[PDB]
């Protein structure tokens, strides 16, 4: 009885977790797009549909 | 007679208990849920139905 009471007091209400933080860190997708000196900007190749007025 | 009186005096009104504290300590259920770096918090995966206004 004493040992079981001691075990219950020591364990308290501890709940086991099966997993920690997942080791797969990357969530985005790799950027495979080219980048040439003809690009209007580092993020846009052209401004094709743009109308000045 | 003397022996029976001595036994009655020594035992008094002691009542036997068939069981002590049960040795099964855990009462909660194990947390099997994953935890990724995409989670908004350690306890919530997302905030899907939440509206800002």
């Amino acid at each position: 009885e004493a040992h079981i009471q001691m075990k219950a007091a020591a364990l308290k209400s501890a709940q086991s977790r099966l997993f920690g933080l997942d080791g797969g860190i990357s969530t985005q997708e790799e950027n495979t797009e080219r980048h040439t000196t003809e690009d209007v900007s580092p993020s846009m190749h052209t401004l094709l549909g743009v109308k000045n007025m």
